[PDB]
């Protein structure tokens, strides 16, 4: 197994994969690791498990049809393992606990919102369609562009928007487009 966290690149305690060489920290890892199960499959394992017993699952797919789906296990299982692969780039931390608003020139956002509110809002179950934790996704991103204007660190908001999008797309299996 890896002596350093997937998700943070940190070493300390770290909870091995029985059934890939990944490790995680307890709660670096969605959803938190598991207290017992031996042996215990991590997310990235457990996705490919699902492609693996279904794998027409990767044909294209419209992005409305997904939007709309349930949130039954697989899907939960998947938006589980997209807000892990954002948390996976360091820039992530700029979005990960609730912001705060006062910058001369700017108004803060009517909704704000933040990665670790997600991830509670994954874990307590409140979406009911995947469309819901994509709309919070995304409304990070939206409110970081609003608010930084023409500052340059808006761009992280962008860098990191790319990120989530290029793996909804993968994880999701979306149809390839121009
Ligand atoms: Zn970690
Ligand atoms: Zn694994
Ligand atoms: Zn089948």
């Amino acid at each position: 197994n890896s002596n350093i966290c997937e998700v943070c690149n940190k070493w300390g305690r770290l909870f091995c994969c029985d059934t890939c060489p990944r490790s995680f920290h307890e709660h670096c890892h969605i959803p938190s690791v598991e207290a017992n199960k031996n042996p215990w499959s991590c997310i990235f394992c457990r996705i490919k498990t699902i492609q693996e017993r279904c794998p027409e699952s990767q044909s294209g797919h419209q992005e409305s049809e997904v939007l709309m789906r349930q949130m039954l296990p697989e899907e939960q299982l998947k938006c589980e393992f997209l807000l892990l692969k954002v948390y996976c780039d360091s820039k992530s931390c700029f979005f990960a606990s609730e912001p705060y608003y006062n910058r001369e020139g700017s108004q803060g956002p009517q909704k704000p919102m933040w990665l670790n509110k997600v991830k509670t809002s994954l874990n307590e179950q409140m979406y009911t369609r995947v469309e819901g934790f994509v709309q919070d996704m995304r409304l990070i991103f939206h409110n970081h562009k609003e608010f930084y204007r023409e500052d340059k660190f808006t761009r992280l908001g962008i860098q990191v928007q790319d990120i989530f999008e290029k793996n909804f797309r993968n994880i999701f299996a979306i149809q390839e487009t121009s």
